[PDB]
C-alpha cells in the first residue's frame, strides 16, 4: 500500500523473457570480460547518442574520473563545475589532483548559471563540467561559446540524462566527452554498477580503453598507471535489451511529469521547468516548497516515499571543506533547503499519481 | 581439438541449475547493489578464510588500492613489495601517492625473498606487501617477524591463492588485511569483475565500507574522497554457490599438478615447488625452460594454449621506468625470461595432461 520511491521488480517482470535470454547467452559463451556484448553495446549506445565511440566502464563515477584523467587534467589545473550535483562529479576532479571552481545554479533549471562561468576562468582553467541535472540539459550553447573562446574542454555529466536533448541534439554528443551512469535506478539502468564514456576523438577513446584495462594497451605492457574499470559482458547484454525501450520509458516519465504538472502547477509547489531548448527526460521530478520538511512528513503519512537530491551541496561536504577554494553560492544553498523529489519512474500506476496529487492537495488545504 | 588455457564453459555446465537459481532470486528481488547476497557472501568468505570481516569491492585491483588507502598509506610513505607480480599490486601503492620499494624473489617459490627486506626499510616504510604468487604462500613467518620488529603493516596479495595455507592457516588471514580477486579465471571466479578485502580490524572494515560507497558512511554525507567499488548482488549470489566447491576444485588442481610433476619433474623443465609450510592451490602451473618462447610456439603447433605470468617485471615497465627504477633484481630478471604457464584448471582430464606431456617430450627430443 506504500508507494516506494522506486520499484525495479516491475521493470524485470515487463521484460523477463528478453533479459533471461541475454544472461543465458553470456553464461553459455563463458566469456565475461571485454567481449562481444560490450563491443556491441558500445556501438549501439554511441550510435544512439550520436558519438563515434563508446568506452564502457564500471560506473558513472569512473566515466567522469577517467574522462578527466584522459584529457590530461591534474595537479595545478582547475575545472569549473557546480556544487549542486552528486558526489562523483566533484570527486572526478579532486581524485585527479585538480581543483574544482564552483558556479551557482539557475534557480529555474537547477543547472549551471552560464552567466557566472566566465568570471571563474583563470590561467589554470582546463575544462567546464556542466551537469544535466534531473534529466534537463544545461544551456549548452552558452557553455560551448565559453569553451571555444577560452580553449577549454567541455565534459558533460549526463549520468541523469540518457536521451535528453539540447536543441534536438542528444546530450553527451556536444562536449569533448559525455559521461553516463547505468546505476540501476538511472533512466537506462543495469543490474549492477556500470557506466560509459562517449566521444568523437579516436585518440581519447584509445587512451580510455588503456586506462580502464589496468593501464595496459597491449598484452604484457603497462604504459601508465591505470585502474580496473570495465562494463561486464552480462551487464552490457542486459543494457542492449533495455536500450531498445529507453525512448518508450522516457516518454512514460514525460507523461507522468505532464500529469504531476496538471495537478501541481496551480499549487504553491514550484514544478520543474522544461526550457524551449530542452527535451527533459525526468530522471527525477523535483519540486520546491518553503516547508519541504513538513511536506515530506505529510506525504509519508499518506504512504508516499520521497527523497532529496541533495540536501547538503558539495561545497558544504566534509570531504571538501579543507581542500576547496572559498566560495559563495546563495542560490544553491537556498534551493537545497527547498527541494523534494516525488516518485518518478516508468512503472508508476494510475492509483499512484492521483493519490500523490490528492495527498499534496489535502496538505496544502490544511496548511492554508 | 585445441586444449585452451582455461574452460569457464565446463565450470558453468557442472553447477548450471544452482547458478541459474541464484541469478533468478536476485532478478526477482529487484535489489542489485549493497544487498543481502553481498552481506551473506562477505560473512561466508571471511569465515572460510578465518577473518572477522569481509568487504566486497569491484576488483582485486581495488581491494589492494582501498586496502592501502584505508591503512593511511600515501604521500611520503614507502611499501616494500616484489617486481615479479601483476600490475595492480604496484599500482595500489602508486595510486595512493606512496612509493614502492622492490625486493627480489626466491627462484624456487617465485615469492618475496624475505632475507632482502630488512636492508630496504627506511623511516618512510609503512608496510610490506607480499604476493602469494601462482597459489603458493610467501614465507609469512619471516614477514610477520619483520612487521612486528619494525612496526609495519602486512598487506597480503592473495588474489591468486584462494584457499592456500601457510603452516595450516589460510592466506589472507595472517596480515592486517587480505586482498582477493574474483576475476573469472581465478580459483574462485565471478561472472564479471569482483574482489574482497578481509580483516579482523572493525575500524578498518568500517573505513573500507565508507570508501567503496562514494566515501559516504551515511545517506547525504561525503566524509572522505572515495570511489565507487562494490561487488554486485548478482556476482555475490554466484560466488556463494561457487565457494561451496572451492576446496573440491582446488583438490582437482592439486591432482593435476601431481600428474604434471610425474611426467615433467625428471625433464629439462623446472617444475613448481611446494614448500613444507605450504598448501599450493595452483592458480597457475608454472615451469622454467631455457628456450620458453620456442617451447610456447611448439605447444601451440600441438594445439595447446600457454601464457606467461609475466614476461616484463614491474621495475622494467614503462609506467615505472619513468620514475627512477634502476633497481637490480637478477632473479626476477632471469626467471621472467624462462617461465611458462601450462593449462591448469579443475576440468582438465588425465589424458589431456598426457597429450601436453607428449608434445613437450617430442619438442625436447627435436631440440636435443
Ligand atoms: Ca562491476
Amino acid at each position: 500500500d506504500m508507494i516506494p520511491f522506486v520499484d525495479l521488480k516491475r521493470e524485470y517482470q515487463e521484460i523477463k523473457e528478453e533479459i533471461d535470454q541475454a544472461i543465458q547467452r553470456v553464461l553459455e559463451r563463458g566469456w565475461f570480460i571485454l567481449g562481444e556484448e560490450l563491443e556491441a553495446f558500445e556501438k549501439e549506445f554511441s550510435s544512439y547518442i550520436g558519438a563515434k565511440y563508446g568506452i564502457g566502464v564500471n560506473s558513472g563515477s569512473d566515466a567522469l574520473y577517467l574522462g578527466v584523467k584522459a584529457l590530461g587534467i591534474g595537479k595545478g589545473d582547475e575545472v569549473i563545475t557546480v556544487s549542486h550535483t552528486f558526489i562523483s562529479t566533484v570527486d572526478a576532479i579532486v581524485r585527479n589532483g585538480a581543483k574544482p571552481v564552483f558556479v551557482d545554479i539557475d534557480p529555474e533549471t537547477y543547472t549551471i548559471d552560464v552567466s557566472q562561468i566566465e568570471k571563474k576562468i583563470t590561467e589554470r582553467t582546463k575544462a567546464i563540467l556542466p551537469v544535466h541535472l534531473y534529466g534537463h540539459p544545461a544551456d549548452m550553447g552558452s557553455i560551448m561559446e565559453i569553451g571555444e573562446k577560452y580553449s577549454l574542454f567541455v565534459i558533460e555529466d549526463a549520468c541523469q540524462a540518457h536521451g535528453a536533448e539540447y536543441n534536438g541534439k542528444k546530450v553527451g554528443s556536444i562536449g569533448d566527452i559525455g559521461c553516463f551512469s547505468f546505476y540501476p535506478t538511472k533512466n537506462l539502468g543495469a543490474y549492477g554498477d556500470g557506466g560509459i564514456v562517449v566521444t568523437n576523438d579516436d585518440e581519447l577513446a584509445n587512451k580510455l580503453r588503456t586506462l580502464r584495462n589496468y593501464g595496459s594497451s597491449k598484452k604484457y605492457y603497462h604504459e601508465f598507471v591505470g585502474v580496473n574499470s570495465r562494463l561486464d559482458e552480462i551487464q552490457a547484454a542486459i543494457l542492449r535489451v533495455k536500450l531498445k525501450y529507453l525512448e518508450e520509458w522516457n516518454e512514460k516519465r514525460r507523461n507522468i511529469a505532464r500529469l504531476y504538472n496538471e495537478f501541481l502547477e496551480s499549487s504553491d509547489l514550484v514544478t520543474p521547468t522544461e526550457k524551449e531548448y530542452a527535451k527533459h527526460v525526468y530522471h527525477l521530478y523535483v519540486i520546491r516548497y518553503k516547508e519541504r520538511d513538513k511536506l515530506q512528513q505529510n506525504l509519508l503519512k499518506c504512504g508516499i516515499q520521497t527523497q532529496i537530491h541533495y540536501p547538503i551541496p558539495m561545497h558544504r561536504q566534509k570531504a571538501y571543506l579543507e581542500l576547496e577554494y572559498n566560495t559563495s553560492l546563495p542560490v544553491t544553498e537556498k534551493i537545497c533547503n527547498e527541494i523534494l523529489s516525488l516518485p518518478m519512474h516508468p512503472w508508476l500506476r494510475e492509483e499512484e499519481i492521483r493519490r500523490i496529487s490528492n495527498c499534496i492537495g489535502e496538505f496544502l488545504w490544511m496548511s492554508n
